[PDB]
């Protein structure tokens, strides 16, 4: 099967469908109807349950980005489903954690 271009295959973004998600970045519950992010990794406080989709707030996932293992080549523009958020949230995620384009992600010479 073909490789993905919208995600690096390690972290995700969506609106919070529920208050059942809790931010591991500060240990407070994530609010329904606003953005929530997660990373896939084995939980370091309970490794026995294996790789989980560990949830974080829009501020907190940037605060621990370097613990989560982000690099500029694959910032918030490489989260799952990021493109389906509102334009103001897509801008605000990049404004805190922006991705490098110099790899040739969009030159204006792809489909044009
Ligand atoms: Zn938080």
């Amino acid at each position: 099967g073909s490789k993905a271009e919208k995600t690096l295959g390690d972290f995700a973004a969506e609106y919070a469908k529920s208050n059942r998600s809790t931010c591991k970045g500060c240990m407070e519950k994530i609010e329904k109807g606003q953005v929530r992010l997660s990373k896939k990794m084995v939980d370091p406080e309970k490794p026995q349950l294996g790789m989980i989709d560990r949830w974080y707030h829009p501020g907190c996932f940037v605060k621990n980005r370097e613990e989560l293992g982000f690099r500029p080549e694959y910032s918030a523009s490489q989260l799952k489903g990021f493109s389906l958020l509102a334009t103001e949230d897509k801008e605000a995620l990049k404004k805190q954690l922006p991705g490098v384009k110099s790899e040739g992600k969009r030159k204006g010479d792809e489909v044009d």
